[PDB]
């Protein structure tokens, strides 16, 4: 089997990427982000705290024909955003792009942290990272991805984001015809859950590569480019202006700049994102001051290649019996 799913930013600072799912019979079609850096499917319901629903399509499982509630199971997630949620799970069936999966998890929100009941485009998440991250308790349950692995055609998903446009993401093949050139595969640690990859350098603009190892996650669920603070300090230098704001938690640069573009290494090849692309706006409406979308992961504890990074690449995520990533140019 195979699946194909759009997946369309929430607004025009590609801030994050909804894609349609399909939860239940009849199917109930709730806009999920899906996130390579967790492993929860989780959905706001009729079961979440009303105050804390705020515009989000809720499933109701109790107009699901396939709906089982999964007696005793409890889920509670904290993102690296500081937001978080809570609640008991079902399992139900789930279609993305076709793709369907019986006996999926899916995991009923009682309570949502403000940041979630405030994004009104948002009316979940899918989470497309290694199930040892799962959250459900006593019994972890597996990801769309891991239960969908066997009766694909390959165990592979793909993500091919768009800037300032949809995009898509692919279960079981490869679409040849969405990328350029020839996709460069790179070794893969789950020993943190993640997707967790070791790039071989950077460069600003036009200026020459450094090469030296950088590991990182690729994690579709985070806007941004987080590097250490060493890249991060030479990529802003080229800008005229450009600082970082404690004040406003990053750096910021002028809006009336023109940036350069950041290129990151896949083993010996490289991927080249457009300036463009690491302009995230002004900080407030009307404000000469824009937010960068490269920042620095000091006091994260990891370098996260988020959308900024992404949405520059065709991206693999192979899952085979020993994991890799692949990127290619498109």
């Amino acid at each position: 089997s195979t699946g194909s799913a759009t997946t369309t930013p929430i607004d025009s600072l590609d801030d994050a990427y909804i894609t349609p799912v399909q939860i239940g019979t009849p199917a109930q079609t709730l806009n999920l982000d899906f996130d390579t850096g967790s492993s929860d499917l989780w959905v706001f319901s009729s079961e979440t705290t009303a105050s804390e629903v705020d515009g989000q399509t809720i499933y109701t499982p109790s107009k699901s024909t396939t709906a089982k509630l999964l007696s005793g199971a409890t889920w509670s997630i904290s993102y690296g955003d500081g937001s978080s949620s809570s609640g008991d799970v079902y399992t139900d069936t789930v279609s993305v792009g076709g793709l369907t999966v019986t006996g999926q998890a899916v995991e009923s929100a009682k309570k949502v942290s403000s940041s979630f009941t405030e994004d009104s485009t948002i009316d979940g998440l899918l989470g497309l990272a290694f199930s040892t991250l799962n959250t459900v308790s006593p019994t972890q349950q597996k990801t769309f991805f891991d239960n969908a692995k066997a009766s694909l055609d390959s165990p592979v998903f793909t993500a091919d984001l768009g800037y300032h446009a949809p995009g898509t993401y692919n279960f079981g093949f490869i679409d040849t015809t969405a990328y350029t050139g020839s996709i460069t595969y790179t070794a893969v640690s789950t020993k943190q859950g993640f997707w967790e990859w070791t790039s071989t350098g950077y460069a600003v603009g036009s200026g020459t590569f450094k090469s030296t190892s950088i590991d990182g996650i690729a994690d579709t669920g985070t806007t941004l480019l987080y590097l250490p603070a060493t890249v991060v300090s030479a990529y802003w230098a080229q800008v005229s202006g450009a600082k970082s704001s404690s004040s406003v938690g990053g750096y910021v640069f002028p809006c009336s700049a023109t940036l350069p573009s950041f290129t990151f290494g896949v083993g010996s090849a490289r991927i080249v994102i457009p300036g463009d692309y690491i302009d995230f706006g002004p900080i407030s409406t009307g404000s000469s001051s824009c937010f960068g979308g490269i920042q620095s992961s000091a006091g994260i504890g990891i370098n996260i290649f988020g959308d900024v990074a992404l949405k520059a690449a065709f991206v693999v995520f192979n899952g085979a019996t020993t994991p890799t990533l692949g990127f290619a140019s498109k």
